[PDB]
């Protein structure tokens, strides 16, 4: 893989590109995995929680993934970079300046994940990288959900 | 609890503070919480799974929870609010417009939170609130999550 230095400020900006990288493999989003992610978090809001009311009565016709549950599934998903960073310290999940839920993902339905760097800026502290992933159900050419995340070099 | 309608925008605007609500319950995050999450949501990097590495290894001398975790377990904590906002039809957990996670959290510490509205804007589709989401170590001043929480009254 192509390396690219931290220390070369350039070089890292050069990242910065419009067009996604390959998709990631795909995880299935389960009714069981919904519901322990109910339970760990508290949120047990019916519209994820109950097959047999929400196929009567949810806009979308059966039960649906947290937000939040599909956003932190995102470690089950590899997404295959063509480049790799180095000569930082440490690397730090610094967290996200953009977080948005444009379209459900059903029960049952597989996921998965595409990115791109969206910006890089020197920091007192060092170097972020804002990568711009984008979660899909497969199949579905919307996000289900955006989540610019910032990665902090140091 | 006063009540505050969707439809009045000086009203809903008045809301805007640099002041917290009371703290919420608490909640303990304890290491086979952390473990769960690190299965589910397949981020298993050692700082947050392995103790004895953590113990000897780690710059925080023991696990810490994923900063995602903290996040999602907001649902487990009930914010006490003077006010109730009504009037609409739907609220809409529309996502984030900043998620940090300034210090880390202790694998069995115990955690609370505060919340205030940032900021006030009407919309196409009804009013968009953003309410600063504190999430603090129970006696530690800084927080360990920030999440500007995006809401859409319709
Ligand atoms: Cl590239
Ligand atoms: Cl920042």
């Amino acid at each position: 893989k192509r390396r690219i230095s931290v220390k070369d400020i350039e070089a890292m900006k050069s990242l910065v590109s419009e067009e996604y990288s390959p998709w990631s493999n795909e995880f299935t989003v389960s009714q069981e995995v919904i519901d322990e992610f109910a339970r760990l978090s508290g949120d047990d809001y019916w519209i994820h929680t109950d097959p047999v009311q929400a196929r009567e009565k949810s806009p979308f016709g059966t039960t649906i993934a947290h937000g939040a549950l599909v956003q932190v599934l995102a470690s089950q998903l590899r997404i295959p970079l063509d480049y790799e960073v180095v000569d930082f310290n440490n690397m730090v999940n610094y967290g996200s300046d953009r977080l948005r839920f444009p379209t459900p993902v059903p029960s049952g339905c597989k996921i998965r994940a595409r990115a791109r760097i969206k910006a890089v800026e020197q920091v007192r502290s060092g170097v972020q990288a804002t990568m711009e992933l984008n979660i899909h159900v497969v199949g579905q050419d919307r996000p289900a959900v955006i989540n610019d995340l910032v990665i902090l070099y140091m």
